[PDB]
């Protein structure tokens, strides 16, 4: 179901520890924001809306646990 942001980035994380590659898809919605899909190979699906207004902030935590599962 639809996560919270810090939720997504909770699960994110712990995809990508028991797991190579992420697929992402990012549609918008009405009220303006933007709805964003991650799936990592075996694993299902998770969801988050990000308001336009933490975009910035999302984005900088979703390249920590990027750049963090890499090394």
């Amino acid at each position: 179901m639809l996560l919270s942001n810090e939720e997504f980035l909770k699960k994110l994380t712990d995809l990508l520890q028991t797991h190579v590659y992420l697929s992402q898809k990012c549609n918008p919605v009405d009220e303006a924001s933007v709805l964003i899909r991650a799936k990592s190979g075996a694993a299902e699906k998770i969801s988050t809306v990000v308001e336009l207004d933490y975009f910035t902030d999302f984005f900088q935590s979703y390249a920590e646990v990027c750049k963090g599962q890499i090394v």
